[PDB]
C-alpha cells in the first residue's frame, strides 16, 4: 500500500495505480464516479452528483465508455479504430481521470481539463491519444478527463420538457468540472488555475463552458482545437432537437412525458441504431443530437452570445489543422477514399458542395463552386479533391474559428492562434489527406515520448515544443517560453493584425491573416445570399 | 493641273482628288484627308442611316483634316493636355463624314495590307484627326496604307426610336461601314489591298471593331481585327431596344418634342441643343454608361453580343485583343467623390461603398455587396490606399477587362484564332498622375508610333518599344499573326486558348507570356454576378 496512491476526496478514499512514463513515475486515479449512473429513469435526465462510498474505491483502471456507435467503415483500420470505444459500452458511465506526478505535487499544479470530440455521438476518455501520464510526468501538469453521455443518451432534447431538457451531456462536463474544484486540492492541483482544453466538439464544448454563466465559475482558461460553439454543426434550434427527437421516436415505436418514458424502455442500441436516421438532408460534417439552444445552459444562439459577450478577463488559446475536412469527405462524398488518391471530377465536386453545404440553395452552392474552382485549372482533378476537402474544412471549421477569435479579441479577451501543419510520420491515411482532424492531438498529448510507439527523433524535440506552449499557457495565459528569447515570440491575435503562427517541425513563423478572403465570404457574404434565399 | 506633284493625285469612285506630302521622321509620306464617304446627314437626313456620297466634278482638295461630328466638348480641366488631348480639334458640325488616307510615298509598288481606324469616346464623342491617330509613322516606317473615317457620335449617331423609319439606330455604325465599303472599291488608287483589310480601335473604337465581327453585312469588308480595351459584349456598349426608346422620348421631352411627330421635332432643334441634354437621360448615377450607343436593334444587331458570340462561328478569323494596365482609373475622376487628378486620392471606406454603387449602377444591393466583399481586402479593409486602388479595378474589371476575356475565351473557343495582351507601360510624358497608373487610352499613342517624332519627348527606350508595337499590329494586319516570321530569337506571342489561356506583356522589357486575364475575378463578373441579377 503507497501513500502516494491514496487519496481522500469528498465522496471517500480512492486508490491509484503508479505508471510508467519513459521519465519515471506518474500517479493514475482512473475510473473516479462524479455522478450517479444515469440509468434507467434517469436517461435523458441531468446528472446528479455520486452518493458517497464507503471503504477504498478502486481508481486503478478506466471505466465504462458511454453508449455510442461504433465505427464500421473500415473495419480493423488503425486510422479509424483509434477513435473506437477501447472500454466496455455502458450507460453507466460517468467517470473521470486523474493523472498527477509522482510523488504527488508539494505546490498547487495548474490543471489541464481534457474534453473529447466525436461529433457529441462518440469518444471516451480512455482513449490512448489521450493519454496523460506525458503531460503529468514531462511538465509536472495534474491532467483531468471525464467522460459525457454522447448521442441521444447526452443531447436528445425535447425543449421545454421536464425529463429530456436538452444539453446533459454539457451537464455531465459541468458536474466533472465541479468535481475538479472541490476535490482536486487533495492531488496537488490549483483550482485555482483550471485550464479546459479540447477538439473539435470538445473544443464545441469548451466554446460552451464560456458561454455559459454557471460554468464560468469553474475553470480561467480555455484551449479549442478545431472545433466552436458558433458554425454551422455544433448547436440546433429547440424547434429542430424537437424533430428529431421526435422522430427518432416514431423510429423505434413510441405528450411529452408519455414519449420519453417509452423511449426509456428502450434498450442502448435501439437509439443507436436509428441515430443517424434523423438529419433532415444528406451530409458530413453534421451530426444528430447536439447542445440545444434551450434558452437556459445556452440563452441565445453562439452567434448571438459571441456578437454581445464580454471575455474581459479570459485568455483563449485556438487553431486548427492544415487539412480539416479530408477526414469527412470518405463517409459520404461519392469519389473519396482513402484506397486510392480520389481524383475527382467537375460533376462530382458540384454533388460534394451539396453534401458539405447541405443547408445551401442552389444559388449559394454555386458561389461555393465558383469561389473554390481555380478558374485557371476548372477540370483539374487534383485541384478539384483539393478544393473540396477545403470547401468542408473552411465552412466547418477555420471559418468558424476565425470568427471566435475575432470576436473573442474584440470583446476583451486575450487571444492566440495556431495552425498545425505536420503530419505524423506514422499516419496510417494516405498523403492526400494531409493533417486530417484530429491528428495533432497525439502530439499535444506528448506520445512521440513513448519509444515504442516508433515515431521520429524530430517528432519528439516537437512534441516537447508542444506540450511547453499548452501548459505555459495553463500556468500563465501566455503560450510562450518565459525561458526562451529569441524564439521569435508568438504574438496575441488581434482584429487589426490578425496574427497566429505555424505549428511544424520548424521553428514558429508568424502569419497574418487566417483564410481572410475565404473567411469572408463564408462569414460575411454567404449569410446575405441564404436569408434572402 | 501640271504644275502640282504628280505623285499627289489619285481619283476614287466620286471623282479626282489632290493630297498632301507630309514629313515623317525617316521621310516622306502621302496623305489623302477630309474625303468625303457620304452625303451630309444634315437637315431631313439626321439620325437617319447614310447615303453614298455623289460625284463631284473637278479636283477635290484632301489636303486637311474635315470637321469634327457635332459633339460634347470636356469641359472638367480646362487646360490640361491629359483631357484637352481627346477633344475636336477641327470645327464641330453634323457634316462630318470624311474618312483620311496615308500611304507611303511614292505610294506602294504592289498591293498594301489596310488598317483601318475606329476612334473611341464612347460613342459621344471622337475624331479621326486627332493627334494620337496620326498615321503618318505606321505608313512611313510600315509601309502601310491606313484609314480612319469620321462616324456621327451621340444623339447624331445613336438616337433610336427601334421599329421607326425616322430614326432606326445604329446609324453612327451604318457610317463606319459605308466607309469600310469605300475602302473595297477605291483603296486600290491607293497601292491598298482590299483582299487584306484589318480594323482596329480602342474603346467604342474596338466596341465598333467587335460589332462589325457580329454584324453578317460587315463581314465581307475585313479580314482580321484588332479590339483595344473594348468590346461589343459587356454593360456599356448596348442597350435594349426599349432602353433606347426610353432615352430618346426623354431627350426629345427635354428639348420640348407617333414616332415621326417626335422625331420631325428633334430635326428642328440645333445641334447644341441636343447636345446640351444628352447627359441627362441616364438611369442612374454612374460612370463609364454612355446615353446613345448601338441598340439591339434585330437588325445590325440580331441579339445580344452575348448571344451572338456565345453561338457564333468564328471559323475564318483573326483577333488580337488586349488590356492596359489601369482601365478604371480614369473614370474615378468624373463621377466618383473622394477622387481627383490634383491629389492621391485616398479614400475612406464608406467612399468606397457608394464608389461601387456608381461604377456598377444596374447592381441590386446584394451584388453590389459582392462587389465590395471580393475587392475588400480584410487583412487592411479600411486602408485608404488599397480602397482607392480597389475602386478602379472594379470599374477596369468590370467595363473593360473582364468582357475582353470573355470575348477572347468564346472567340478561341468557336474557331478564331486569338492574341491577348495586356498593356504595362506608362508613358514617361503623362500628365495624369501616378496613382492613375496606365490608364484607359495611353497605349494608342505607343501603336500609332508618335515616340518616333523626336520633337515630342519619348525616351530612346519608348522610341524602341514603340517600334516593337508597330511591327505586331502590322505583322498581324499582314498575316493574322504579330510574330515576327523570320525573327525566331525574340520571344514568342502564343495564341490565347481555353485551355491555356496564355497571353503577353507589353512593356519595356521583353515579352513575358502570363496566364489568366484576372482568371479568379472575372469568374464573379463573367459567371457569378448574372445569377444574382436574377434574385
Ligand atoms: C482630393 O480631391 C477631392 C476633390 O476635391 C477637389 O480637389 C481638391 C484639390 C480640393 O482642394 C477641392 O478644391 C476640389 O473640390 C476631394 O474630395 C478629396 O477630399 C481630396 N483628398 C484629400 C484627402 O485631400
Ligand atoms: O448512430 N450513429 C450513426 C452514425 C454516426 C456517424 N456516422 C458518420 O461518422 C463517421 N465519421 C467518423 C469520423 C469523422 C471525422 N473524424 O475526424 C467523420 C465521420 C455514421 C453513422
Ligand atoms: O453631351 N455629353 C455629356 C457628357 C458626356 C460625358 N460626361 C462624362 O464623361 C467625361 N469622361 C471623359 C472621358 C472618360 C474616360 N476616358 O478614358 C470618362 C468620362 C459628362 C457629360
Ligand atoms: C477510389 O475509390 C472509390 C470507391 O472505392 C472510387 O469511387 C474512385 O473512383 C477511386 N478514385 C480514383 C482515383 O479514381
Ligand atoms: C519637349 O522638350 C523641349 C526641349 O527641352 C521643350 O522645350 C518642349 O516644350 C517640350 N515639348 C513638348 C511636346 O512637351
Amino acid at each position: 500500500e503507497d501513500p502516494q496512491l491514496l487519496v481522500r476526496v469528498r465522496g471517500g478514499q480512492l486508490r491509484g495505480i503508479r505508471l510508467k512514463a519513459p521519465g519515471g513515475p506518474v500517479s493514475a486515479f482512473l475510473g473516479i464516479p462524479f455522478a450517479e449512473p444515469p440509468v434507467g429513469s434517469r436517461r435523458f435526465m441531468p446528472p446528479e452528483p455520486k452518493r458517497p462510498w464507503s471503504g477504498v474505491l478502486d481508481a486503478t483502471t478506466f471505466q465504462n465508455v458511454c453508449y455510442q456507435y461504433v465505427d464500421t467503415l473500415y473495419p480493423g483500420f488503425e486510422g479509424t479504430e483509434m477513435w473506437n470505444p477501447n472500454r466496455e459500452l455502458s450507460e453507466d458511465c460517468l467517470y473521470l481521470n486523474v493523472w498527477t506526478p509522482y510523488p504527488r505535487p508539494a505546490s498547487p499544479t495548474p490543471v489541464l481539463i481534457w474534453i473529447y470530440g466525436g461529433g457529441f455521438y462518440s469518444g471516451a476518455a480512455s482513449l490512448d491519444v489521450y493519454d496523460g501520464r506525458f503531460l503529468a510526468q514531462v511538465e509536472g501538469a495534474v491532467l483531468v478527463s471525464m467522460n459525457y453521455r454522447v448521442g441521444t443518451f447526452g443531447f436528445l432534447a425535447l425543449p421545454g420538457s421536464r425529463e429530456a431538457p436538452g444539453n446533459v451531456g454539457l451537464l455531465d462536463q459541468r458536474l466533472a468540472l465541479q468535481w475538479v474544484q472541490e476535490n482536486i486540492a487533495a492531488f496537488g492541483g490549483d483550482p485555482m488555475s483550471v485550464t479546459l482544453f479540447g477538439e473539435s466538439a470538445g473544443a464545441a464544448s469548451v466554446g460552451m463552458h464560456i458561454l455559459s454563466l454557471p460554468s464560468r465559475s469553474l475553470f480561467h482558461r480555455a484551449v479549442l482545437q478545431s472545433g466552436t460553439p458558433n458554425g454551422p454543426w455544433a448547436t440546433v434550434s429547440a424547434g429542430e432537437a424537437r424533430r428529431r427527437a421526435t422522430l427518432l421516436a416514431r423510429l423505434v415505436g413510441c405528450n411529452d412525458t408519455e414519449l420519453i418514458a417509452c423511449l426509456r424502455t428502450r434498450p442502448a442500441q435501439d437509439l443507436v441504431d436509428h441515430e443517424w436516421h434523423v438529419l433532415p438532408q444528406e451530409s458530413i460534417f453534421r451530426f444528430s443530437f447536439v447542445p440545444v439552444v434551450d434558452g437556459d445552459f445556452l440563452s441565445d444562439t453562439p452567434e448571438a452570445l459571441i456578437n454581445t459577450g464580454d471575455f474581459q478577463d479570459l485568455q483563449v488559446l485556438v487553431g486548427v489543422v492544415k487539412d480539416e475536412g479530408s477526414y469527412f469527405l470518405v463517409y459520404g462524398v461519392p469519389g473519396f477514399s482513402k484506397d486510392n488518391e480520389s481524383l475527382i471530377s467537375r460533376a462530382q465536386f458540384l454533388a460534394g458542395v451539396r453534401i458539405g453545404v447541405p443547408q445551401a440553395s442552389d444559388l449559394a452552392a454555386e458561389a461555393v463552386v465558383l469561389h473554390y474552382t481555380d478558374w485557371l485549372h476548372p477540370e483539374d482533378p487534383t485541384h478539384l479533391r483539393d478544393a473540396m476537402s477545403a470547401v468542408v474544412g473552411d465552412h466547418n471549421v477555420v471559418c468558424p474559428v476565425a470568427q471566435l477569435a475575432g470576436r473573442l479579441a474584440a470583446q476583451g479577451a486575450r487571444v492566440y492562434a495556431y495552425i498545425f501543419e505536420h503530419r505524423a510520420s506514422t499516419l496510417t491515411w494516405p498523403l492526400w489527406m494531409g493533417v486530417p482532424h484530429g491528428y495533432e492531438i497525439e502530439f499535444i498529448f506528448g506520445l512521440p515520448l513513448d519509444p515504442s510507439l516508433n515515431y521520429t527523433t524530430e517528432e519528439r524535440i516537437f512534441a516537447q515544443r508542444l506540450m511547453k506552449y499548452w501548459t505555459n499557457f495553463a500556468r500563465t495565459g501566455d503560450p510562450n517560453d518565459p525561458r526562451d528569447s529569441k524564439s521569435p515570440q508568438w504574438p496575441p491575435y488581434t482584429t487589426a493584425a490578425q496574427q497566429y503562427v505555424s505549428l511544424n517541425l520548424k521553428p514558429l513563423e508568424v502569419r497574418r491573416g487566417l483564410r481572410a478572403q475565404t473567411c469572408a465570404f463564408w462569414n460575411r457574404f454567404l449569410p446575405k445570399l441564404l436569408s434572402a434565399t
